[PDB]
């Protein structure tokens, strides 16, 4: 009879950065471009960022999806982060400027989240998979892990989440 609990720091007195979703990865990316590692061009920068997007993991992936750098995200052009980035705009338009049109880009508090689980776009972790999976109904006696859902749920991706078919076509 014993549990585990421990928490402290992480956001005391409001940590530096202002934006929670912004200045996270994009801030560490541009730092390399200016570090005599990449040219400030829409072609020399998009050639590197593309790799980070397709090879992203976690919050690093949700970014490229919001900025639209890959065709498998939600757009067909990466200029959104190249055109301006080359016009002397270091992670300044990613949200700071874009806010002029979409302020939810940074905060994303009341953003358009999926009404299925508790944390789908907010806490994208073992929880987002442990909560969304339970909604579909699945079990095998003593079995529940993040890496486990990567295949247990993936095999039912188009089943319990077709997209562009369940809420787009057919009807």
């Amino acid at each position: 009879m014993h549990h585990h609990h421990h928490h402290i720091e992480g956001r005391h007195m409001l940590r530096p950065g202002d934006c929670e979703v912004c200045i996270s990865y994009l801030g560490r990316f541009y730092q390399d471009l200016k570090d005599r590692d990449v040219t400030f061009s829409p072609a020399t920068i998009e050639e590197e960022l593309i790799k980070f997007c397709r090879e992203a993991r976690g919050k690093e992936n949700r970014l490229c999806y919001y900025i639209g750098a890959t065709d498998d995200a939600a757009t067909k052009i990466i200029n959104e982060v190249s055109k301006p980035l080359a016009h002397h705009i270091p992670v300044e338009k990613i949200c700071e400027k874009l806010k002029k049109k979409d302020s939810q880009i940074c905060e994303l508090k009341y953003d358009k989240q999926i009404d299925l689980s508790t944390v789908d776009l907010k806490k994208l972790r073992v929880k987002e998979l442990k909560k969304i999976l339970d909604d579909w109904g699945e079990m095998c006696k003593g079995c529940a892990e993040k890496s486990d859902y990567i295949r247990k749920i993936n095999e039912l991706m188009p089943k319990y989440a077709p997209k562009a078919a369940s809420a787009r076509t057919d009807l």
